[PDB]
C-alpha cells in the first residue's frame, strides 16, 4: 500500500508560531508527495489536537503521521499511544522538532526559520513513507527494586517500596547509612536533632523484612533494559568478621596510620581501623586498605580475631525492575576563590565543618573553637553564596540551602553563646518555603543575627593573631566594609559527588547545566529519567532540602512502584537483525556490540550471523559497521536514513 | 502483679544534664515506691542507651520502664518499640520530658530545674504504676483512592495511583480538570506553554480505567477511619447529558446572556451555557443556572438533544481506603493594600490576571493591554511579595512563586514586545531551584528586564491619563523613584482556596500558622497528615511551584499506596470502653463523640452504653463527661491521671 500521511504543525501557543510561520509550513507540506491532510493548531497535545488526529486517520484512512512540533524527547510516547488508539501502529509516526530546534533558536530570523521547519518536515515525512508497522515488544518485570546510596533520600524510597511489599535492595557505599543528614547537628526551619530524627528511619530499614541492606558495597555492573536488568553488587570487604564484630572498638588504640576522618570533613583524625559516627547502622567496624600498612598491631589486641587480612569482596548477582539512584552531594571545595583564604587561613572554614564543630557527637565535643588557638571566636562572619551562583568556578546556579543553613548555625551559636557576634554577608535571603521566612524573621528579631547585604570582595587574615578581616560593600549604605572576625565561615555550595560519574556510565543516565542528573522533563518527570526504569530521587538530581529530597524519595517509590505493579512493560523493537540470505558470516559485527548480542551460528549448510534480539538495546553500530548490508535497525534502515538526508534537498 | 520499675535519665550530652542534675535525679528515683532500676546515661536514645533497658527489662524482670528525657512527640515510638523488642508491652512504658519543658526553660535556675525533674520523674512513676498492656487493633483497607483536586498535583497522584493499578476517586469542583496551571501561558524555568504538560495528563486522567473523574461535583461528607472510610460526592447538575453532548459549542454562539469568566479571573465574558477553556476536560459544556434565563435558545442548536434542565443533582456513596488532599490556592486579594490602587485604578493588575491577559486563548486574545483605554503598555511595573511577607496582611510568609513568575512573565512581554520597558521592584529575587538563578540571569542579560531593589510605599494614578507612577526607594542608590508606568502588575501571594475551610472540616485535618494544610512532620512526612488515611499533595499543603506540586503529588500515591498494598492497618489502642457493671445508660456520653463511636444497646434485658472500637480517636471527652465512671480511655483512666497529679507532691 502507498503512504498517505498526515502532517500537524504545532503552534505552542506562540513558543512556535511566533517564531516560524506555521500556516505556510502547513502549505508546504501539502506539497509533499503522499501527504494527503496537513493541519496546522495551536496545542497538538491537547484534547482537541489528540482527536484532531485521531479522527484524521479513521477519515483520510492515513498510515502515516508526522507531527512537527516540540521534541520526540518530550511527547513521542504521547503522539505514539494517541495514533495506536486510532489504530495506527506506532512506528508509522515521526517527529519533527521545530521548537527546540529552530522557533525557540532562530527568533531573530523568522524567515530562514519558516523555511528551516519546511525542510525538517519534508525530511519527517520523507522517512515516514519508508517507516514500517512495528510491534512495541512485551516484557516481564522481575519484582524487585534497586536503591543506590543510602541517605535520607534512598532510605524513604526502600522504606516506602518495602511497605508496599516489593523486594528492595539498598546500597550504601559508606559503612554506614544516614547520609550528610547524619553529619548536621540540628535541621532548619524546626531546629530538630538531625541523627535524633533521621536514625529511627536508619533503624527501621535496617531490619525492614523486605529491604536487603548491603552497607559498604557499591553497585559495579548494570545489564538490560527496564523490568530485566541484572546487576552486580561488590560487597566491600572490611578484613574484619561482620557476624563477630561487638562494635566496641579498642583495636583502634594500637593503629599507627592515622587518616584524616571524612564523616568530619578532614577536622578529626581517624584510624585505618574505624566506625563513621557513634550512631553508625549497621553499628561494626572497617579497615581502610588505602592507608592499611598491614603491621598487624590491631589483630593483637583483638579479642574476637574477627581481623582478617584474606578476606575477599563478594559479588552479588541480583535481578532487579527497576534502579533509583539517591547517591546525594558533596560540599564545595572553597579552594579555588583564593580571595576567601579557605586552605592557607586557619579560622576560614566551611559550613560542613561547622555542623560538625557544633555537633555534639563531633571532633570539638560540641564547641565552636578556632582552628589556630583553640579559642572560642567572639565574632563569626558567614560568607553567603560561596561555590554557587558563580561563573568563574563554572556554577551558575543556587544551592538552595545555605542561607537557611547559615542562619539556622548562626541561632544554634547564639543558644550556646549568646555574647556571640554574628553577621551573615549575601546578596538575596532565600527563605522560601513553609516557615523559612519566619525562620529568617526570629534569627534577626530574637536572636540578634545580623545581616550584610554585599557579597565580600576578599578575605584578609592578620598574621599575628589569626583573625580574618572582611572586606564587602554594604550595599545597602554604599560604604566598603572592612569589619575583624575572629571566624569566617563560607556558605559552600553542593556540587555532585565524587562518585557520580561511575554512577552515571553504569546506569546510562545524563547531567544537566549544573553536572547533577538530569530528569526525563522538570515538570512532567521529575523523578523519571530518559532511560526506562531508572528513577531520581535527593540532592543527586538537584540541590535541595529534607523534605524535598523525602518528598521525592517517596515519588520515585511510586514512579518505580508503576512498573513493578503491572508486571509488564513495553519496549523498543528498534533493534537490528541479520537477512541471513546476504550475510556471508564475515565476523565483523560480533565484537562491536558491548552486550554481545550478534553471534556466528550455522544455517542451511553455512555460517551466518544472528542477532539475539533480547541482548539488542538498539544503537545501530553492529548495521552500520556491516559490510555486506545484511545487518539492519529497524526504524533507523540505510534507506530510511538516505530518503531524510534527500529530504533536506528535494521532494523524495 | 506488683510493679517494677527501671527509671533512666538522659543527660542529651549537656542538653540536659547541664542544667538539670541527673545523678541527683536517679539516686532520688529510687527512693520511689516500686522502682527496681535507676540509671543515668549520656543519651539513652542511642544503640547503648536502648540496649541497656533492653537488657535491664530482662535480668531485673521490669514491668513497667520511665525515660526521663525530651519529648514523647519526638521519641514515645522509638522507646516503644525498645520495651517491646525485649518483650516489654509498649503501654506499660512512660515518658517524663525534662528538657523541652525543664532544663532548656530554666537554665539559669539550675537548683530549682532539678527539683522540678524529680517532680516530674515522681510523677512519671505514679502514672506508671497503673499503666496496663493493651494490643493494637487490626482493620481492613477498602483497596481504592480518592483524589480531592483535579490540579496538576491531583492528577499526578490519581495517575499514579491509577498506573499501580489501584482503583481511584477524582474530585474536581469545577467543570473541568486542570487547575491554575490551565490559566497561566508558560511555565517557569522551561518557558513550555502549562498546556505541554498539563493537557496530555488531563487527557490521560480522563480516559483511565482505574481513575473514575467527578468533574464539577464535590465531597460533601467523610466518616470512618483509614482503610475505612465511607464518602458522599455530590455530583452537581451541569444540565446537560455528559454521554450525549459532543462538545462542539454551537450552543454558546445562540446564548444571549453574558456571564463574567470566572476562570478569566473576571477579565473575561462567557455564556450561561459554557466551556471554562477551549482545552478543558471533560469536553463537555455547563449551563449556569444562576444567570440562566431558560429561553432555550441552544436546545434548538443542540443536536443530540443533551440539553435538560430537568436534571438533579446525584449523591455518590463510595467506600475508600485512603484520601489525598490536593486542593490548591487562590491568589491573595491586593485590595487591602490601598497604597498600591488595586480596585481603584483600572491599570493595575493581578499577576494571575496577566497571565490571562498574555494567553493566547484569553480573553484579549494573548495581548497585554490596559484596562482603561484598551492600549498595549509601553512601560511596565511589577511589584513583589504584594501579600506575602508582610504583617499587616496577616501574610508572614514567602509564597514561593511570584519572584520566578515575575521574570518569566516579563521575558514573555519582551518576547511579544521587546520595545517594552519592564522593572521589578523587590526585596530579595528567590531563583532557588534548578535552573532558576540562570533564568533570572537570563531574564536581565538576554531579555534586558531591570530590577529594582526597593519595595513600593504606594501606586499614583493620573486620573487624566491612567498612567501610573510608583513612588519607591532604590536601596542599592539611598534615592528615591519616582517612575511612570502605563501598567502596574502586582504579584500577588498564595492564600488557601475558599473552600479550604469546608475541605478541613470534613476530613478533620490541620492548618499551620500560613492557614494552609499541616503536614505530619515537616522534615520526615512531608505529604503525611496527623489524621491517618489521609495525605496532601500540591500548594494546599503551602506556597509552591508545578515541579514540586508534581512531585508531592507522586509522593502522595506512594504514601496513601501504603495502606492499600497492605491491605491492613493497626489503630492505637488509646481508645473509651464502657464498663456494663457499672453504666446504668444514662446517655450522657452519645453527643460528646464527634464520631459517633459511643452508643447505647439492649444487653442482658437492660440499657448500658457500648462504644464501637474502631470509632474512637482516642481525645478523652466521654470517660471525662461519664458521671458513673463506667467510660474510661485506656491510657489515660482518670485512676492514672489522679496518681499523676499525686506524684507532683507526694510519692504514690
Ligand atoms: C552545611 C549544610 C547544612 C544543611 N542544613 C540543612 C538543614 O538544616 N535542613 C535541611 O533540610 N537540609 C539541610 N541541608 C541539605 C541536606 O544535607 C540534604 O537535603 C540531604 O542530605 C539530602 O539527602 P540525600 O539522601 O539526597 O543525599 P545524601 O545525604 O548526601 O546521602 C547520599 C548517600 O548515598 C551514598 N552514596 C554516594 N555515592 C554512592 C554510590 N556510588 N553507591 C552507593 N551509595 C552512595 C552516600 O554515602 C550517602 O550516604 C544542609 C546541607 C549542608 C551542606
Ligand atoms: C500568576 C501565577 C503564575 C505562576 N506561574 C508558575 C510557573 O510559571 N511555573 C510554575 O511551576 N508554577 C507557577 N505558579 C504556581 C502554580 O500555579 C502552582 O504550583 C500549581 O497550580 C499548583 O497546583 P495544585 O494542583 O497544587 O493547585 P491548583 O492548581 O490550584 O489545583 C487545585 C484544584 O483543586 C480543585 N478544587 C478546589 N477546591 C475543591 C473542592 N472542595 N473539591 C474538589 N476540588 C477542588 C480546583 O478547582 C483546582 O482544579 C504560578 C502561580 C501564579 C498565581
Ligand atoms: S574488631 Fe574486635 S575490638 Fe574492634 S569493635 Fe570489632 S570486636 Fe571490638
Ligand atoms: S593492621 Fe592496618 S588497621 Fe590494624 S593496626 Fe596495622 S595499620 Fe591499623
Ligand atoms: S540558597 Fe542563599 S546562600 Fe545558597 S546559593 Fe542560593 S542565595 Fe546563595
Ligand atoms: S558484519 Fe554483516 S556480513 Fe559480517 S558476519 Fe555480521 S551480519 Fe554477517
Ligand atoms: S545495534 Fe548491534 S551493536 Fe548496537 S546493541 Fe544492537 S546488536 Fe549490539
Ligand atoms: S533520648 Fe531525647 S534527650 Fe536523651 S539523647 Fe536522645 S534526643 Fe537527647
Ligand atoms: S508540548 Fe509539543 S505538541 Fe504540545 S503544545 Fe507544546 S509544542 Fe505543541
Ligand atoms: S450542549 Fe449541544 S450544542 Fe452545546 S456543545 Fe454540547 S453538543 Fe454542542
Ligand atoms: S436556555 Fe439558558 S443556556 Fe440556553 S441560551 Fe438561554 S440562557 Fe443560555
Ligand atoms: S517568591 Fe519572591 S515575590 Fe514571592 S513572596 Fe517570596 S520573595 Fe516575595
Ligand atoms: S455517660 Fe457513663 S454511665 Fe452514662 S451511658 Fe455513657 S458510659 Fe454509661
Ligand atoms: S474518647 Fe473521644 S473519640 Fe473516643 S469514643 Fe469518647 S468522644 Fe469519641
Ligand atoms: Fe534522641
Amino acid at each position: 500500500e502507498e503512504p498517505r500521511i498526515g502532517v500537524y504543525v504545532c503552534h505552542c501557543g506562540v513558543n512556535i508560531g511566533g517564531t516560524v510561520d506555521c500556516p505556510d509550513v502547513t502549505e508546504f507540506a501539502k506539497t509533499l508527495k503522499n501527504v494527503v491532510v496537513a493541519r496546522d493548531y495551536k496545542y497538538m497535545c491537547a484534547d482537541p489536537g489528540q482527536e484532531m488526529i485521531k479522527k484524521d486517520i479513521k477519515e483520510h484512512n492515513l498510515n502515516r503521521v508526522v507531527v512537527a512540533a516540540c521534541s520526540p524527547r518530550l511527547h513521542e510516547p504521547t503522539f505514539r499511544r494517541c495514533v495506536a488508539e486510532a489504530g495506527l501502529n506506532p512506528f508509522l509516526f515521526e517527529f519533527a522538532n521545530i521548537r527546540e530546534h529552530c522557533s525557540w533558536v532562530h527568533m531573530h530570523e523568522k524567515e530562514k526559520a519558516t523555511e528551516k521547519a519546511k525542510d525538517l518536515v519534508r525530511m519527517a515525512v520523507a522517512k515516514a513513507r519508508l517507516l514500517e508497522p512495528l510491534e512495541f515488544i512485551k516484557v516481564g518485570v522481575t519484582q524487585r527494586a534497586l536503591v543506590i546510596g543510602g541517605g535520607v533520600a534512598g532510605i524513604q524510597t526502600a522504606l516506602d517500596l518495602g511497605d508496599m511489599g516489593f523486594e528492595t535492595i539498598l546500597v550504601e557505599k559508606t559503612p554506614s547509612v544516614g547520609g550528610r543528614m547524619a553529619q548536621l547537628d540540628k535541621t532548619f526551619p524546626t531546629n530538630d536533632c538531625s541523627i535524633c530524627i533521621l536514625a529511627p528511619k536508619m533503624v527501621d530499614v535496617a531490619k525492614h523484612p523486605n529491604v536487603k541492606l548491603y552497607a559498604y558495597s557499591e553497585v559495579v555492573d548494570v545489564q538490560g533494559y527496564v523490568g530485566n536488568f541484572k546487576v552486580k553488587i561488590m560487597k566491600k570487604a572490611r578484613y574484619i568478621d561482620e557476624t563477630k564484630c561487638t562494635g566496641c572498638g579498642q583495636c583502634s588504640e594500637v593503629c599507627p596510620i592515622d587518616v584524616p576522618n571524612e564523616f568530619d570533613m578532614g577536622i578529626g583524625m581517624r584510624k585505618a581501623i574505624y566506625k563513621p559516627f557513634p550512631q553508625a547502622v549497621p553499628a561494626k567496624y572497617t579497615i581502610d586498605k588505602e592507608h592499611c600498612i598491614e603491621c598487624g598491631l590491631c589483630a593483637k589486641v583483638c579479642g574476637p580475631n574477627a581481623i582478617d587480612f584474606d578476606q575477599e569482596p563478594e559479588i552479588i548477582e541480583a535481578e532487579v525492575g527497576t534502579i533509583i539512584c539517591a547517591i546525594g552531594y558533596d560540599a564545595f571545595d572553597p579552594t579555588v576563590r583564593e580571595e576567601y583564604g579557605y586552605g592557607v587561613y586557619d579560622n576560614v572554614v566551611t559550613a560542613l565543618e561547622l555542623e560538625r564543630m557544633i555537633n555534639a557527637s563531633g571532633p570539638t565535643g560540641g564547641k565552636v573553637i578556632r582552628l589556630s588557638d583553640g579559642q572560642k571566636p567572639k565574632r563569626i562572619a558567614f560568607i553567603q553564596c560561596v561555590g554557587s551562583r558563580d561563573a568563574k568556578v563554572g556554577n551558575k546556579y543556587c544551592s538552595n540551602v545555605c542561607c537557611m543553613y547559615a542562619m539556622k548555625n548562626s541561632q544554634l551559636i547564639k543558644e550556646k553563646s549568646p555574647d556571640t557576634e554574628i553577621d551573615i554577608y549575601y546578596m538575596d535571603i532565600r527563605a522560601f518555603s513553609k516557615g523559612y521566612e519566619e525562620f529568617y524573621e526570629r534569627s534577626a528579631k530574637q536572636y540578634g543575627i545580623k545581616f550584610m547585604r554585599g557579597r565580600p570582595s576578599q578575605v584578609i587574615e592578620d598574621p599575628e593573631t589569626g583573625n580574618l578581616v572582611v572586606r564587602a560593600e554594604d550595599t545597602l549604605l554604599g560604604e566598603i566594609l572592612e569589619k575583624e572576625y575572629d571566624l569566617v565561615v563560607l556558605s559552600v555550595g553542593m556540587v555532585p559527588t565524587k562518585s557520580a560519574d561511575e554512577v552515571q556510565k553504569i546506569l546510562g543516565i545524563s547531567r544537566t547545566p549544573d553536572q547533577f542528573f538530569m530528569e526525563a522533563h522538570p515538570k512532567l518527570r521529575p523523578v523519571d529519567t530518559a532511560t526506562d526504569g531508572v528513577y531520581l530521587a535527593g540532592a543527586c538530581q538537584g540541590p535541595k532540602d529534607i523534605p524535598a529530597s523525602v518528598a521525592q524519595g517517596s515519588a520515585a517509590a511510586s514512579r518505580a512502584a508503576i512498573p513493578l505493579a503491572k508486571g509488564e512493560v513495553e519496549v523498543e523493537p528498534i533493534i537490528a537483525s541479520v537477512d541471513a540470505e546476504i550475510c556471508g558470516g564475515c565476523g565483523v559485527c560480533v565484537k562491536q556490540c558491548p552486550y554481545g548480542a550478534p553471534r556466528l551460528v550455522e544455517k542451511d549448510g553455512k555460517v551466518v550471523a544472528e542477532v539475539i534480539s533480547a541482548l539488542c538495546k538498539g544503537c545501530g553500530t553492529c548495521p552500520a559497521g556491516c559490510p555486506s548490508g545484511a545487518l539492519e535497525q529497524d526504524h533507523f534502515k540505510t534507506i530510511q536514513l538516505f530518503k531524510q538526508i534527500e529530504g533536506m534537498f528535494r521532494d523524495t
